[PDB]
């Protein structure tokens, strides 16, 4: 077997792949495929709410929270909020910790002047991030933004958001969305990219708290605009069919296998077998605080980036895909999603001290 | 078999479809799926490399015109032309004759005060569009914008524009491109969503004339920025992968049976066809002008609507889907894209033959 350790677009399971396929001519009897249905005809619509429904009971979102599915993935989304809750107030506060909170912050630049709080510090040696009740939040601002999970850094914030009523939490959930049970209550807007941790790329999932709506700027484009697109539901225009609905196959695998609940336990052994093999061995090296190791996204690097290329081949040959580091950073990185089975993880670690005994 | 006629998403050609169903899960002996794997391996980017060289070689597009491939459809572009082309002008001609062509005015007056010029007119009680011989353009407007193919009206413009060196055209082929060859130089922008006549939804191509860029308002997201777009080669951010590897096989499908003007020919004999049946029928009429009559979509209403019900049931048991008009104009429309084939056609007019010597 093969286990891809694809960052993003990454490896979707093997269950919900393989019922995909089959219906792929000939879905629901009706002799055609999903992607050639019309996104307005009952069929689809009935997919669309199945899909969106299973997504609440999932994460338990209160009434109060608009869940859309919208195009630009979670890029589209640095330009969106900013566009959509930044009403009229001219700036926004920005927890900068990691790659993407740091993107996010530039395109924000676009359409105010974001106070960023640098968040990032170094305890013993090892990377680590400031508490939120250290967090400088300014007065003036519309809005807070961080982000829960940098995917190049291997950087996780778990800490529960406690800023009360008065602020109003924006974040980007793309890589970490539905490994761990979260309280919705807390944040104003949480958005993510499909491609990492639910389905495939050209979709992305926004919760939105309702009250934050009908303030969107006039320059906002349509297919952009959370009031629109959550009074047309989520069907301004024609959506990503396909994407749509393989993630309503991803939602029910999961209700299917335990909720989140049982992710989030079995997600646990996965990170703690992972790094259990990295803390002990001389030869791989992670250098992020235990407070703030993400259990998605695991990069580490090799004592001799000399064997960086060998690491590479024979890890590919044992059909252990995608293991490279992101390129800025160099090193190694493997995502271990949803989709990646504990055994998967097993394989890797397996191949890894491997490794170690005889190249290292 | 089934014969889909729905308008978007549509039929995709069955080799494709096939294809794609057999490599879902082991795509290029990769062991995995097109879906799972990462836009930046070399394995995808050498599929959108592909791509992009196929569409050019199947339109002749020279080398000062960009191909750039984006998230949002066609109405994400009613908002990027504006906020990419209109420059530091604030004023843009826009050609209504169609609800297409008016939906982009509606988007349009978030970024400027357009100058609308209706090209609607009514001739031997058919319905026309007057020759852009005698359209209103204006002095200072930053480009002229209009939609070649109305989807729901059935309206179509095949004139070639020839304005002035200094008029800048912004066209919507959304529903009519690849349909029959075109001489991209007279054009400035080209866009079109896929779900019509190229692959799947969520995915939409755009031709960009080079010396256009570089004007992007600051307001515009990073990922409509064409420029932006341009310089990382639809690759700023992941991008719908499936989508566009689909794209792909169906731009070899075509180079395979024959290019634009193989398809152009076939095209032709589809619509002459029902048409034909529809002329010399008092039962089925269709109402616009013989000049401006759409090969891809051919819209007709019953002479008694009374039975409009029974069409649809009897049509559906035929195994002839889709076939209702819009909500908008009512009556039915058959969509017959490249991927319909002339059976397929056939198949629809031998049905309504038989469906009038027994109703009507
Ligand atoms: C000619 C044309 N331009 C733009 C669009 C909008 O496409 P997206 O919704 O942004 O992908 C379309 C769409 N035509 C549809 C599919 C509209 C259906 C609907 O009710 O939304 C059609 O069936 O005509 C164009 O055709």
């Amino acid at each position: 077997q093969i286990f891809n350790f694809s960052s993003g677009p990454a490896m979707l399971p093997a269950e919900v792949l393989k019922q995909a396929q089959q219906e792929l001519r000939d879905w629901n009897g009706l002799g055609t495929s999903v992607m050639e249905v019309s996104h307005r005809g009952k069929e689809f619509i009935q997919v669309a709410e199945e899909a969106e429904k299973d997504f609440r009971d999932l994460l338990n979102v209160p009434s109060n929270y608009k869940v859309l599915f919208c195009h630009g993935g979670g890029r589209g989304q640095f330009a969106a909020v900013p566009l959509n809750i930044l009403g009229d107030k001219t700036t926004a506060d920005y927890v900068d910790a990691g790659y993407w909170a740091a993107s996010a912050i530039k395109e924000a630049k676009k359409y105010c002047t974001p106070n960023v709080f640098d968040a990032k510090v170094t305890v013993d040696g090892l990377r680590a991030v400031k508490p939120m009740r250290e967090w400088q939040l300014s007065d003036n601002a519309a809005y807070m933004h961080y982000c829960p999970n940098e995917t190049i850094d291997g950087i996780a914030i778990d800490e529960t958001p406690d800023f009360g009523a008065d602020v109003v939490v924006a974040a980007d959930f793309s890589s970490t969305i539905l490994s761990r049970p979260i309280d919705v209550s807390r944040y104003g807007v949480i958005y993510a990219g499909a491609q990492k941790n639910i389905g495939p790329a050209g979709l992305t999932i926004v919760i939105v708290r309702e009250d934050l709506l009908g303030k969107a700027n006039i320059a906002c484009p349509s297919i952009l605009d959370y009031s629109i697109l959550n009074d047309n539901g989520s069907m301004f225009n024609t959506p990503p069919t396909f994407a749509w609905y393989l993630s309503g196959l991803v939602f029910k695998w999961l209700k299917a296998n335990g909720g989140v609940a049982e992710m989030d336990k079995i997600n646990q052994q996965k990170a703690e077998l992972l790094y259990g093999v990295i803390d002990n061995s001389d030869f791989y090296r992670n250098d992020v605080a235990k407070r703030n190791r993400s259990r998605m996204n695991v990069p580490f690097q090799l004592a001799d980036s000399a064997l960086d290329k060998l690491f590479l081949e024979e890890s590919f040959a044992a059909g252990l895909h995608a293991l490279k580091g992101h390129r800025v950073v160099g090193g190694m990185r493997a995502s271990i999603y949803n989709a990646m089975p504990l055994e998967g993880v097993k394989a890797l670690t397996d191949f890894m001290v491997e490794f170690e005994r005889r190249h290292g």
